[PDB]
């Protein structure tokens, strides 16, 4: 239960991901603590949606960002 991160990192290599990642967040963002559950719990079975877990991957990061970009809930910067 915390926020942070701010770009810096670079985008992924797999284009389909750059889209999937965004989309995911874009969607999970349209939802809340529920979508992040069904979307995740479900994504689990799905392999393509590995960028959600796979930390090593850069997509994961880029994905989260979009999540914050959309979510928009925390007047913090630093």
């Amino acid at each position: 239960g915390s926020s942070g991160s701010s770009g810096k990192v670079s985008p992924p290599e797999d284009e389909e991901a750059k889209n999937l990642a965004e989309k995911l967040a874009r969607f999970i963002a349209d939802g809340g603590p529920e979508v992040e559950t069904i979307a995740l719990q479900n994504n689990r079975e799905n392999q393509a949606f590995s960028f959600l877990y796979d930390p090593n991957s850069q997509g994961y990061r880029y994905y989260r960002q979009k999540l914050d970009e959309f979510r928009k809930s925390g007047p913090s910067s630093g």
